[PDB]
């Protein structure tokens, strides 16, 4: 499926000036030192998460810092992503900072939850340490980007516990020594993220790793035609056609989803099925051994049947937001809970807070204010609960409804407990800054179309790469030309 495939995190590392000074003003030392940290973090990911950490790019600030590095990991993280948005022009799944300085709290790093593949959120910041120690810091930073959050609700209950206390578990920063393993709960959180449609950019295999070619690492570099895993794992797949990184007589490929016996899989063979209704299925090219780079519908397509809208391959509904914060057993409150409590302007329903006084929602923006769920807990899966749980009770001519809420903080700016931006609030209307606005107020980019009022000439789907994925028998960058082939 999608959780059985090997994932690949194309990673870029940025070393600041203090990291450069930690290695005697030597560029070669810093870069090889950072490769070691990545290499060890790869070994942790390689087995447990069925995911590989591939270093694709790196830069070192030999002269000075481009921005003011902060003692607060979150402030540094935010300013670092600003730098990478405006200055970093190399392609990567995630960009991480290697800081020579030290942060205030025992938190050795900060990274955005479910951040990968994103331009503004795909990255983290990591403080200096030992090679073995920093690899753990990177392993938990990338885990956050990857969707592994370490469920607080299950932790407080005692549901999820570190079974192998082999110097503890990684997402258990509760104790600090040398955590080498993820909990089974961690693996599930990662699977759920991939099945949710997250991490689409984690499905392509790199070729030229920033290190000289070596036959037998499982990566097709310069000079070598094929490459199976290693002589041991090679026997399972590829040993029949690959020999000394060279193809045999009857072979087009060695290993991959689009490689049957030792030959290619016919063009149009389903190699990857859609994980959700935001996703697009992938077909074998008939030309490559790899299953084509994982792509999905562009941001704007409705999901869950008009109830949600796709963003980054993930569906945004109020019910899914309630489950993300409070647990799978929790459901979103009735639309009436919103329609009545949010116009009041109390702690029990509002459009935000001003000067210690709650803002009462307009009747138009009633689904974009305070997030209301049904039977809520008192310990969120992530973030910090800021205060007490809201719980009012409204009657509806025979149906007594339970509307509940809570203020869950991640950033000092970002607050979960209010309807997330992009969530549908009506036909062709979404939430933005606690306001129900038309789809135009988001100015989505579009694919090419040669028919008035259609997406991809009405014969295709607009991908997140802003390319037209045509239906059968239709060709062209706009899917406007009919070309059947049988
Ligand atoms: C491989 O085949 C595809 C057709 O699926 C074609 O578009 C592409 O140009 C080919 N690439 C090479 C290098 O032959
Ligand atoms: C309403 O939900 C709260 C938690 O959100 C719960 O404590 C309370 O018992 C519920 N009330 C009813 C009527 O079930
Ligand atoms: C789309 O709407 C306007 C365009 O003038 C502006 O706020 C911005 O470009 C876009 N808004 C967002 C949320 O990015
Ligand atoms: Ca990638
Ligand atoms: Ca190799
Ligand atoms: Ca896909």
């Amino acid at each position: 499926n999608v959780e059985e495939e090997t994932k690949y995190i194309e990673l870029m590392i940025v070393n600041d000036h203090l990291m450069f000074k930690k290695h005697r003003l030597s560029v070669v030392h810093t870069n090889t030192y950072a490769k070691s940290v990545v290499n060890m973090a790869d070994l942790i990911y390689k087995d447990q998460l069925k995911t590989r950490i591939v270093l694709v790019a790196m830069e070192t600030w030999a002269t000075d810092n481009k921005f003011a590095i902060s003692e607060n990991p979150l402030i540094t993280l935010r300013e670092f992503m600003k730098y990478r948005r405006d200055f970093i022009k190399e392609k990567s799944d995630a960009v991480h900072l290697f800081s020579g300085s030290q942060f205030e709290s025992s938190r050795s790093g900060a990274a955005y939850i479910g951040g990968i593949c994103s331009l503004l959120k795909g990255g983290g910041v990591n403080e200096f340490g030992k090679t073995d120690l920093m690899a753990v810091t990177l392993a938990q930073s990338l885990a956050h980007n990857i969707g592994i959050i370490s469920d607080k609700r299950k932790l407080a209950s005692g549901e999820c516990k570190c079974e192998d206390t082999w110097s503890g578990c990684i997402m258990g920063d509760t104790g600090y020594y040398l955590p080498k393993k993820f909990t089974q709960c961690n693996i599930e959180e990662y699977h759920d993220f991939l099945n949710s449609g997250g991490g689409a950019c984690l499905f392509n295999k790199p070729s030229k790793l920033l290190d000289p070619p070596e036959c037998g690492n499982g990566f097709i570099e310069t000079g070598e035609e094929c490459d199976c895993g290693t002589p041991a794992e090679c026997v399972l797949e590829g040993a029949e056609c690959c020999k000394k990184c060279t193809l045999t007589q009857d072979s087009q490929c060695s290993d991959g989803l689009c490689c049957k016996k030792c030959k290619f899989q016919p063009m149009g063979t389903v190699c990857r099925e859609a994980v959700n209704d935001c996703d697009i299925r992938e077909t074998c090219s008939g030309n490559s051994s790899q299953c084509a780079p994982n792509i999905h519908k562009m941001d704007g397509y409705s999901c869950d049947g008009v109830q949600g809208i796709c963003f980054g391959g993930r569906c945004k509904t109020r019910d899914r937001q309630c489950k993300y914060i409070w647990g799978q057993k929790v459901t979103a409150s009735d639309k009436y809970c919103y329609e009545k409590l949010n116009i009041e302007g109390t702690e029990k329903g509002n459009c935000g807070k001003d000067k210690d006084t709650w803002i009462q929602c307009n009747k138009r923006d009633v689904l974009c204010g305070y997030l209301l769920c049904t039977n809520i807990g008192n310990i969120p899966r992530l973030g910090e609960l800021d205060g007490e749980i809201t719980s009012t009770l409204v009657v509806q001519q025979g149906r007594t409804l339970n509307c509940s809420g809570g203020h869950v903080k991640l950033e000092e700016d970002v607050d979960l407990g209010y309807v997330e931006d992009g969530t549908p609030c009506g036909p062709q209307m979404m939430c933005l800054e606690h306001r129900c606005l038309p789809v135009a107020s988001f100015n989505f980019s579009t694919c090419l179309s040669s028919k008035e009022g259609t997406i991809c000439s009405g014969n295709g789907v607009c991908s997140n790469e802003l390319k037209c994925v045509c239906n059968r028998h239709w060709i062209g960058s706009d899917c406007n030309t009919y070309f059947p082939h049988n």
